[PDB]
């Protein structure tokens, strides 16, 4: 009956040296750490210290070439960072981004452990640099190694290979990595909402389309919630959880779930232009721990308004400490265009779901 948390400060050390006011700051981490602090919601968790994956772990997801060039970044000076940095899309590196990144997913392996150990119910990991967008030989829009697909893998590695994750991408974003890392995997399915624009919105890629179902044996394991036409909050959230994500998630009973918590859909995100209220990040958590038994891990991704992913993921933790849910006072129906997103995931799943027919 216990919510595990993990927070280092060194996590902060990973910064742009030529753009102090880039939105994936180092405060992103200490400001949600600090409210946790001011909710009282600190001293109610276990803390699960943090430590470093080893380059054998990352091998669980990433090659060789991948995990040595950013090893590489550790003793490159300012000149030959900007350089590499520029090889990808939406990149910046310093000397202690691989340090960073190492320290984000091996935090997150420790919150798995707990869980499975029965140390802890779940967890939440306030880490940084986030992961959903790397792949298996690049990093991509500020990810380096994609800390939720790791995790999934290395849940597998103490326990069976076959163990039943569900990774769920409420991050505005689609996580590109994720579902690629995953695309041929029944054993690990994906579910990601995320706004689309018809390819407009980044990472700017037909990937994350209702009709990639996923490949081969992971042939309905892959579901994308793609939003068209500007801005939605609570209303199409709660909604798209009701007829798809929640529906989806019970027909595959997940051992654990994995949550890559982005706070980039809250009200005041710069970067996402959504309305998803600290509220409605609370039932959604909510929902999700009617789920494999109450064993959620929540890892931070995206979010870049410092109040708004504060408020957003603290009140994630009430839920996980087992609050009751706020009054969202739910008041609106569906955006045309959000219905239209929802029909079209639930005409492409129906095949491999009995419980959307
Ligand atoms: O992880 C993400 N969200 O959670 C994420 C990653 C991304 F690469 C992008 C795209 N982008 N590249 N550069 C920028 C940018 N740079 C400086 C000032 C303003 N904007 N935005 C994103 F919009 C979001
Ligand atoms: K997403
Ligand atoms: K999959
Ligand atoms: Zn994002």
């Amino acid at each position: 009956p216990i919510t595990g948390l993990v927070y280092d400060q060194r996590m902060m050390l990973h910064h742009n040296m030529w753009d102090s006011h880039h939105p994936e700051l180092p405060q992103r981490i200490s400001r949600i750490f600090s409210r946790h602090e001011e909710l009282r919601l600190l001293s109610r968790c276990h803390r699960i210290p943090a430590r470093l994956a080893t380059e054998e772990e990352l091998a669980l997801c990433h090659s060789s070439k991948h995990i040595s060039i950013i090893k590489s970044s550790e003793h490159m000076k300012p000149r030959d960072l900007n350089r590499l940095g520029d090889e990808y899309n939406s990149i910046f590196i310093s000397n202690e981004s691989y340090t960073c990144a190492l320290l984000a997913a091996g935090s997150c392996f420790n919150s798995a452990q707990a869980i499975l150990t029965g140390q802890v119910r779940n967890a939440v990991a306030i880490v940084r640099p986030p992961g959903h967008h790397a792949e298996k030989d690049t990093a991509c829009g500020f990810c380096f190694f994609n800390t939720a697909a790791l995790t999934a893998r290395y849940a597998q590695s103490i326990t069976r290979e076959s163990l039943r994750v569900l990774i769920v991408d409420w991050d505005v974003h689609h996580g590109n990595g994720t579902q690629h890392i995953f695309e041929e995997d029944d054993s690990v399915l994906y579910i990601s909402l995320h706004r689309y624009e018809d390819g407009a919105f980044f990472p700017n890629s037909e990937d994350a389309n209702y009709d990639k179902v996923g490949l081969g044996k992971g042939r309905g394991y892959n579901v994308n919630i793609p939003w068209n036409g500007g801005k939605m909050g609570d209303p199409e959230y709660m909604a798209a959880f009701h007829h798809l994500v929640m529906p989806i998630a019970r027909e595959f009973a997940p051992e654990l779930v994995l949550v890559s918590a982005g706070f980039d859909a809250a009200r005041g995100d710069p970067l996402g232009g959504f309305q998803v209220t600290p509220e409605g990040y609370a039932h959604l958590t909510h929902q999700l721990m009617s789920l494999a038994a109450g064993r959620v891990l929540i890892i931070l991704e995206g979010g870049y308004n410092l109040t708004s992913i504060s408020e957003s993921m603290s009140m994630c933790t009430s839920m996980l400490l087992g609050d009751s849910p706020p009054s969202l006072d739910h008041l609106t129906p569906l955006k045309t265009s959000a219905t239209v997103s929802i029909n079209n995931v639930l005409r492409a799943h129906a095949p491999f779901w009995s419980s959307l027919r």
